[PDB]
């Protein structure tokens, strides 16, 4: 209907419109993970900075997808933002580790996504999720094993002396 | 339980915790107008940004609250996001409508809270309200019946010269 | 026969030729545009002075694809540059609808030119065609969509008061 | 018919047209000269630059009678641009006589149009022919000349070195 | 076994360490041309600083698939750098001849590896080949061929002022 | 039979070779280190990028013996290089020792490279020997044993704090 829609399957408008929520949804477990270490009995505050910047860096994914669904014609239909699993994220060690599950389960939808505009023959959706999506997907995986693999060399959970360090020295 | 926690009465804290989703809640509603106003059937670009900016405010009203919240020693707890009343807003005007609503809905949120915080004898929260939130609605809640008046007295639903000039002129 | 040619089909060599002649083609249509604009009887200088750089981009895309066809090791064959369909484009938003016109045509002709090349197993014709002219056109259609959109909503055809405003506060 | 058409004639007009078309024509003739060079068994890097600029002079020429056009209230009228004589120019001193041979078709075009302008008795077009195309077409053949020549000197046909050396010490 | 790998074939990993020890090989050669021009009985400095300048951009390449390899979980596995296959070299244009063809190889082996991507739907993997090492290649070929061209039409093997002019004027 | 030999030992230059050909197997052992403290799993950033340093500084000490090679009128002959002896290095501190004992190896070489020079008459050699390599040597030699000993009292293999902070404080 759109006077500007061209080769846009309706599957990968659909896809498109829930991979913007799966985005917007990551964006608010961040930002509890960050404002789960403000607390005074945590009170890790390069902790709470990175998810911060982490929950806006979501926020902006989220909005260029909506910017690429208006972009060839298709419509932005919203969905609820569910609340994340955890209120309490009981570590630095554990927050990576959910914070790196989610990261590769927003990679294996950004896959599935690439897979669909690949068999509807959509050259222009396959290298916009390429070009803006996969890399950093792949090196956030990368920054948060690298980060889970130092807290646990350095004995993350019994000793807080080791999340101490690891705020000051790496994520500060 | 909270080491730091003094004179912070429960339901003062529950009521943080509603305002907190409330603001949420505004920041999506103002995302939805904005990529609603992106669309190449509407294509005005400065009601786009506008309400774009409307949305980034409102994210960090919530988390100036959330951040309120960890200050007195209360616990954050976080719910669902609704999605927004509406899909498509119609024009320039109608948009205006329901954000001077909304906002209206938020002031009276506000107020209440404020209420609640001088019963249970809180004078840090009711400064906090005082100093944070009242004085910045008042003005929003000006600035956009500003706005519907200028709208109305242009023309602005079946002239959309109107919308196209307002657009430019005010919000450009 | 070329020393550098390397998985280069000659159906890929032919409609890169074949793109390049539409490209000139659409440079030509842009220059008749432009000029059209600059008559005494119409006299909207912004929108010549679109028209006109439009019609240098469209020159600089068919030199990009003369100078892919050279790095590949295949012939350039130039043909007649057609003149344009029209000579007397009535109106701006008339000018605009047919660019739009033209632009999905352009876009049409690049993606079968893509799937030829992934037909053949071309990954660096399709990178190039994806990286240099696949987003170009996708937000040229957006742009001359919403042009489009304004003009209409202002009444760009009965009311010349619209394409006067639409000359200074948007092509200005 | 137009408002500001004075001691215009009609032949001058449809001079001006065909002028225009062989402007075009020259330009795409141009721009054929310089991607011969950029091929790999040809190589020459600044005889490419060469043409390329030749080419756009002509284009911006073109431009400016249309311009003219438009000044004196006639009509532009576009015609098809022929493909050029040749696919491929075989040396660069064969290229350069080529070039030679074009620009005095150009110059003597001009002076049939300068003859055509004053046996109408029209001083603007006449002083408009001098001041922008004669003394530039006079130096135009000037040069090729001297490249023709020396090109010539130096035995460029059987000896790829002197064009080697005419490319870098005189078009470098 | 690896905690970041996702999506990540082992065939693939098998062909990324191919890859590498490829382009160490490359290097390895390019170093032996470089400093066979440094030689007393041959003394082109120009061409020497060209070689070890490519020697360098392949190491380069090297450490940039190492770290691919890194990112997504594969594990290194360094095999014997072979000598290269001659250790005198006889001219610049014998070298230049080498280099190309070495080039040419590589690309063959960079296209298998981007078919065998594609063949286990790994988006991440081809866009990775695409933007890095595809078009790098494409223009090293175009320009080592125009070198050859150039060095063939000077008469580079029995005329040594050829190449001593080439020395200076093209690569210096 | 080159122009430029003087007082050059045909048993010198066979050792120049084989020191060439020992300096480009440390630069290969160095960038084997480098990327395995790269791993996510290990996830040591400072480590790497020690070792990648000194791979670089090995593979310009290989080059500089390349140059001295042709400066006296010998001839390179190159060997393939091997690879390295490990592909998991298990620690840092395990990567230290390894490296300690390669330097030491390497140093041995340069003091029998040294004795034949002396042997051979051959002052310029020795002269090269001494003022580019030795020093170096002791100096690599005096660090690496210093950063052993720093691991070991920190305690390196069974705790990975030690290892963290070493790489924080010290190669940070």
């Amino acid at each position: 209907t759109s006077q500007v829609r061209q080769n846009y399957h309706q599957d990968s408008e659909a896809a498109i419109n829930r991979q913007i929520n799966l985005e917007l949804y990551a964006s608010y477990v961040y930002l509890s993970m960050s404002y789960y270490f403000d607390r005074d009995d945590v009170a890790l505050k390069n902790f709470a900075k990175y998810f911060l910047h982490q929950s806006h860096e979501e926020r902006e994914h989220a909005e260029k997808l909506m910017k690429l669904q208006n972009q060839r014609g298709g419509r932005i239909f919203l969905q609820d933002i569910k609340k994340p699993d955890c209120d309490d994220w009981e570590s630095g060690l554990n927050a990576m580790e959910c914070a790196l599950h989610l990261e590769k389960n927003v990679n294996q939808s950004l896959l599935e996504l690439h897979k669909l505009a690949t068999d509807k023959n959509d050259p222009h959706l396959c290298d916009f999720i390429e070009t803006h999506y996969l890399n950093e997907q792949v090196k956030a995986i990368k920054e948060l094993g690298d980060h889970v693999t130092n807290l646990r060399k350095m004995g993350a959970p019994e000793s807080g002396l080791a999340e101490y360090l690891f705020d000051k020295h790496t994520l500060g």
